[PDB]
């Protein structure tokens, strides 16, 4: 639709580069074939959209549009034109702990904002948390960052998973490696369930005792992120402003100056307003976010 | 661009890198395997010995052959049969499915080697098809791994027996004829949900043998699952084989003494002796690998 597909960036869905229209604004959209998908994967697509939906943090990439037809469902969101952080490690080795603690402080609240919603990311991958521009968290291989309950048939549920899953992720930011490797399953399970990880040299007695603050065999002795983010480690470097669970802004439906433009454009307030009460995320909403940079 | 007695040809794995290269005094080709030890960690070397162990061993049409072990100080070179067709994976994402009659032909073979290898005592413990490559002739060669894991693995359970597997095994066939795994998810949770559970869907084109077959592999306690040697004995199995069943498979004595290699060997310089002791000994130097691949 409204939007001028340039080039193709993932395949296989696809996933297309594009600008808005009315706007000139950078998208990327996904195409999804319905059709395509088994029973148990559109449940699963359509929970995904639900929260997408309402997810709203600088960290977590932002939903535009979308757009509903029989067989193809259409994403517009966040441009994340920074690549994966898997990727930015093995291009620039560990990274140094200044720079791990930038951008594990966006992914804390990130993760944590979630969790204000009752929502449990369940799969925290780094094929998972890319960067924008201007080297910031957007949140959108798996096995080692699995939880032990996992392993143990235990309940999968809670946000203590998430909390494991980040530990998991301190770790490779800071290390350049998975705190826990095998060569297969079995191995990569035995080492999951000791708990025990490899200390490298050059770590911080800090980051050390952040890390035994995430990766605790006991699923409910898991802090919340919401004392996690009371950490030491966390917090240097910013004597002055701790992290604290991310406000969200309140809603602004009403900007004179966008609403002006869209009347402009030839939509009513009436249903600008509609929309947006609405959260409907048709191109009324699209339109009125895009016109949001 | 020298090594024992290889001229490297192309690399065709890398980040150990794995090279074609053609024997000299041969003109065979070979996979050669060059291992920075250096660079291992403390688990990971031993994992590697008790793999050359293993190698050194096995000999069977459908298990990659090993030829020629090199130790240096800080690289290891692993000398072994090329595998020219690429993974069984591939092959299916190229050509659908199987049709069952093809599935069975290769599937004969891999349970075959597997069993083959359980008849020593040793457990493959991870069958990809990642793991399963095809010779020039679509012969299986054995050499992505969740969705084979066996159930107690989940479980907490110890995970040491052949009846592992064997519940990766029927993982293997139910892929070999469906074109995709029996069980799956967008993530460990539900893979994990769906794994214990033991249900998969059946496609509309299943026959009632497969499906028996499948249902002789994949059952979820495990001191429950059939020996290979069992299942070899497998109606779905065996059709088309009417005359010559699946039985367990006998690896043929050793000759160590083929004068038409020997002399082929002295030829080129090496002395009896060293020929005969290299292989009693079993020792895979360059004597022993030459006499192997000579052996084509």
């Amino acid at each position: 639709g409204n939007y001028r597909l340039l080039k193709t960036i993932g395949k296989g869905a696809k996933v297309k580069l594009a600008r808005h229209i009315l706007t000139g604004k950078e998208v990327a959209v996904r195409i999804i074939d319905k059709t395509q998908l088994n029973s148990s994967s559109l449940q699963k697509l359509f929970r995904e959209v639900r929260i997408m939906k309402v997810l709203n943090h600088p960290n977590i990439v932002k939903l535009f549009e979308v757009i509903e037809t029989e067989k193809t469902l259409y994403l517009v969101m966040e441009y994340a034109s920074g690549g994966e952080v898997f990727d930015y490690l093995v291009a620039h080795g560990r990274m140094k702990e200044k720079e791990a603690r930038a951008k594990f402080r966006q992914i804390v609240s990130a993760v944590q904002y979630c969790h204000q919603k009752f929502i449990v990311h369940r799969d925290l991958k780094a094929e998972n948390l890319l960067l924008d521009a201007d080297m910031n968290i957007k949140i959108a291989g798996s096995p080692p960052y699995a939880a032990p309950e996992l392993f143990q048939g235990k309940k999968y549920d809670g946000p203590e998973v998430d909390v494991w899953s980040l530990g998991v992720i301190l770790y490779t930011l800071v290390s350049g490696s998975l705190p826990f490797d095998g060569q297969n399953l079995k191995e990569l399970r035995e080492r999951v369930l000791r708990g025990k990880y490899r200390i490298p040299f050059y770590m911080s007695t800090d980051c050390e005792n952040l890390l035994k603050k995430f990766l605790i065999l006991n699923p409910s002795k898991r802090g919340t992120l919401e004392q996690i983010m009371k950490d030491r480690w966390m917090n240097v470097g910013h004597e002055d402003d701790e992290l604290k669970p991310y406000v969200e802004p309140l809603p602004d439906y009403k900007d004179p100056r966008r609403t002006e433009l869209m009347v402009s454009m030839g939509y009513t307030r009436e249903e600008i307003q509609d929309s947006l009460v609405g959260q409907r995320y048709n191109e009324v909403m699209a339109t009125y976010l895009l016109l949001g940079y």
